[PDB]
């Protein structure tokens, strides 16, 4: 637990449909420094299931092509807190979202930390205010690389 | 000009002597975001000559390996103010430096803009104060990639 901010009152149902991966940091620099580097996903849509485990849907640059994938978070006791698979079996959490205009959240290691967030927006916009709140997360996290994309990027497949 | 942040009163012979990139930024995400990307450039030692030249040593990861560049940054009429021989020439300006513990400066283009700025501390070591200073100077202007280094690295050559 790095991540000490998470959304009280989150409702997954209402974080529905379009997102874009606006700004995006990292811990290390070599998790976001390339177009192929392990962190680098540009969020497209998420699907919350019935049951209340989070589906997304993704960009990310893999063997020169930009590839889709699909990614199921399942839902924890904690409201905020999401699981996917992988070894060391990696952590999403919710910092903060109005639902109608900006999302963040964070990517975390259970081990070693490694961390990435993102702020999302509904629009191909550079939203200044929801950049501020991310900036605010940011100051109590350790991180070493950051990104911010324009509104011409965030409408081309992995913002090329 | 986009960077309108220079230090009034500096003195470059106060510069002189060790520093260490903590931080920098930069317009887009490719000045920044490789080994080898054009402003990657860590500076090692600042020599002022006595005409008031700037002539500065840094590291650049070029062939794959970690090399040594002398650059020769010409006065202007400006104190804050110095100018580098490219196809462009390119304008280095000092935002401010307390030249005992930080200092801020910027690299620009003449035309199109493309800039990158840096955070430079006297030792390796993750100066928070100097870091708020580089931020405050930052939100003036358009930065996309912002990279910062922990201790270890800032001994390394090419911060490896
Ligand atoms: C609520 C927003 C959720 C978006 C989270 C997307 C997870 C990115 C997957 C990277 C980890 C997988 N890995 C290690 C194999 C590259
Ligand atoms: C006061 C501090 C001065 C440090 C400035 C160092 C200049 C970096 C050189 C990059 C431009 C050269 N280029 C385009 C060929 C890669």
């Amino acid at each position: 637990l790095i991540v000490t901010q998470t959304m009280k009152g989150l409702d997954i149902q209402k974080v529905a449909g379009t997102w874009y991966s606006l700004a995006m940091a990292a811990s290390d620099i070599s998790l976001l420094d390339a177009q192929s580097a392990p962190l680098r996903v540009y969020v497209e849509e998420l699907k919350p299931t019935p049951e209340g485990d989070l589906e997304i849907l993704l960009q990310k640059w893999e063997n020169g092509e930009c590839a889709q994938k699909k990614i199921i978070a399942e839902k924890t006791k904690i409201p905020a807190v999401f699981k996917i698979d992988a070894l060391n079996e990696n952590k999403v959490l919710v910092l903060d979202t109005d639902y109608k205009k900006y999302l963040l959240f964070c990517m975390e290691n259970s081990a070693e930390q490694s961390l990435a967030c993102q702020c999302l927006v509904r629009t191909p916009e550079v939203d200044d205010e929801a950049l501020e709140k991310f900036d605010k997360a940011l100051k109590a996290l350790p991180m070493h690389i950051r990104l911010s994309f324009n509104p011409t990027q965030l409408e081309e497949q992995c913002h090329i």
